[PDB]
């Protein structure tokens, strides 16, 4: 007896037969979309209605940051990447009507939840944050992606911050690592997720692993997790996982003791994504262990609803306008 849930994803843009049946456990907690699974807004919304008929409690959510990382194109305004959003004296507003405007327009299309924004710092060395992040400067990071988050959840969209503690400075043959003393990290990349910690409502962990601190990745670290994320930054969210079926992750076994490990850690919810025989084993391993979905987890249900005239509130109007009078919206 003890609690956690799993967040799987499917092939095509339908739901299969073994879709249908899979998502019917109580286990399964969540389900993300990827770009094999988005067509159209008509039919992601389509998608997701056939979802809630199956699950109405499911959590829906999809990977919509701004610049390179927005799986939804065909039928969506481009966001420029949180980078850009930097360069401007009225930034904090700025990036405000960006996390509103991305939030209300994903909940249009009956999803829950983007896994958004991006907390790391801009150094010079990572490569996967590069501009997915605000700058490098950690204050000021913190403070542009609060006023993200502030949009968000004046939407109804809960906020979840990447990646914690920190990917900015972790550079195939190994999972990357972060080689600083812990009173070093957190004079840097640990202040974002400090002064986020009352706000985000949930927090994705990185798949790096700091060796002053923990052996493990963050994600399966007891220490990062319910040590320091929980006890010192108070933070009562929900703690996602990082992907428990990564392409090229360096850890040994298979899903069904991956996700025992984060649960254990102190994660609510693991994700298998882009390997279904993967979710089966680990939806197999809490079936025996007989968990429960936790508190925090409907926290995360978004307050939107699929609207099809969601270009009709006078804000949509203001947001797309302050937007591209910085040049911003193509
Ligand atoms: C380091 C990185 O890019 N992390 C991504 C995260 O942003 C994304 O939300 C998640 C689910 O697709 O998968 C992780 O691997």
């Amino acid at each position: 007896h003890m609690q956690g849930s799993l967040m799987l994803d499917i092939g095509g843009t339908w739901l299969t037969a073994e879709d249908r049946q899979i998502l019917r456990h109580p286990e399964v907690g969540g389900l993300i979309i990827f770009a094999r699974n988005i067509e159209h807004p008509a039919q992601v919304r389509e998608l997701c209605a056939a979802i809630r008929a199956i699950r109405p409690d499911l959590l829906l959510a999809v990977d919509q940051e701004g610049g390179r990382v927005q799986r939804l194109r065909q039928g969506f305004v481009r966001l420029p990447a949180m980078r850009a959003i930097a360069d401007n004296p009225n930034a904090e507003e700025l990036a405000e009507h960006c996390g509103w405007l991305m939030a209300t327009e994903v909940q249009a299309v009956g999803l829950d939840l983007s896994f958004a924004p991006v907390l790391d710092l801009d150094h010079q060395r990572s490569a996967v944050v590069g501009s997915r992040a605000f700058e490098g400067d950690p204050e000021r990071a913190a403070l542009l992606a609060g006023a993200f988050i502030r949009g968000m959840h004046a939407a109804g969209m809960a906020a979840t911050g990447k990646h914690f503690p920190g990917h900015g400075w972790a550079e195939h043959v190994a999972i990357p690592e972060d080689a600083r003393s812990l009173e070093e990290i957190r004079r840097s990349d640990l202040v974002p997720f400090a002064r986020l910690a009352g706000q985000l409502d949930a927090l994705m962990p990185a798949h790096v692993i700091y060796p002053q601190v923990d052996p493990q990745p963050a994600g399966f670290s007891r220490r990062w997790l319910q040590e320091i994320l929980r006890g010192e930054l108070k933070f009562d969210g929900v703690i996602f996982s990082d992907d428990l079926s990564m392409a090229g992750a360096h850890v040994v076994g298979d899903a069904a003791s991956r996700i025992e490990a984060a649960l254990a850690a102190g994660c609510d919810m693991g994700l298998v994504c882009n390997d279904r025989a993967s979710a089966e084993l680990a939806l197999a391993a809490l079936q025996r262990l007989k968990v429960t979905p936790p508190s925090r987890l409907q926290r995360m249900r978004g307050k939107g609803y699929a609207n099809t005239d969601y270009r009709q509130q006078p804000r949509w109007l203001e947001a797309l306008s302050a937007l591209r009078a910085a040049q911003l919206i193509d």
